[PDB]
């Protein structure tokens, strides 16, 4: 856990590559051999998962805002702008996919599994009529990953205003 | 054409090991230059790999230019261009050079600045499409900055996070996507 939480903070700042189990383990004492996850791989896909997941929480916890599941769509997304976790990770994930299918997979569903409900619940509750949410799950996930790590720079409302205009747009388009 | 040269020996440099790896000795050394020289053009590395990315997209928009007539009307032109960013950013050599870069410049504001220079000519090519599509009547977009932001960034999120798949199976998605962003729009 003091691994866990100074790579997260090492990650974060600076890059993947940019932090290597040297620095890590200097910024916590903890030697060396106290590192066996077994590579910086697992070292980091823990923490992805343990972030999404601290991500999927959160939303839990806050998806109660929307009524219904059209709103519920508008906010994950809002969320993921304004959120602590996992999206601030994504830099390191993308210098991560070029560095290097397995505990991988699991993520990228845990990743896309927000959508999924939201979507498949909206054809039960009948908002739309989507008939392969696998693929419309993927999709607006991955274009909002695009909004929220390709704008992390600029003005924080107009990221917001972005990503409904967005929403609407995208939602608009299944309908 | 020592500038050039420089940048074609830096961009080949960086092509085979990356941003940080490069020195600037061995762009000097390698492309009979100086030190001096490279200062003068570029002042850092960072800047002269910037340099490389300002050419890199000034040659992605010929490739649009003479691509693009491939797509008649701009809705097919919208599909294209997001295949294109998907399939020609697949095989592309300085993209791990770049995420590099990226991850690392992008805390610093000065290069940053430059960065979305870079980023705004590439969403350029959708205010083109939108604009020419209203024109046309094939939509009505009265926030056409705002959609272009998007759909770029759309585009980048699908291409940059879908990677753990299939290259026919993204392509089919990046489409799946160009539809259903399209149909939302009228
Ligand atoms: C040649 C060429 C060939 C292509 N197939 C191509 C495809 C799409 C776009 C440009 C292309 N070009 C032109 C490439 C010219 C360089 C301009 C792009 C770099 C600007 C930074 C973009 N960026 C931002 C904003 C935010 C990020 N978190 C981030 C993370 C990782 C990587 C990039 C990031």
């Amino acid at each position: 856990d003091k691994i866990l939480g100074v790579a997260k903070e090492l990650f974060i700042k600076n890059g993947y590559n940019a932090t290597t189990t040297g620095e890590i383990v200097k910024l916590s004492e903890s030697s060396k051999g106290n590192l066996y996850f077994k590579t910086k791989e697992n070292l980091f896909l823990e923490i992805l998962n343990i972030e999404e997941s601290k991500w999927q929480e959160q939303w839990k916890k806050e998806q109660i805002k929307a009524k219904t599941n059209r709103e519920k769509f508008y906010l994950y997304n809002e969320l993921s702008l304004t959120t602590q976790y996992y999206y601030p990770l994504q830099n390191a994930i993308i210098e991560f996919y070029t560095e290097y299918n397995e505990k991988m997979n699991k993520l990228e569903n845990k990743y896309i599994d927000a959508y999924h409900v939201i979507f498949k619940e909206g054809n039960l509750n009948g908002e739309w009529s989507i008939n392969d949410v696998n693929a419309v799950s993927k999709i607006a996930a991955n274009a909002v990953n695009g909004i929220v790590t390709f704008t992390h720079e600029q003005n924080i409302n107009e990221r917001i205003k972005l990503m409904n205009k967005f929403s609407q747009i995208f939602l608009n388009g299944l309908s």
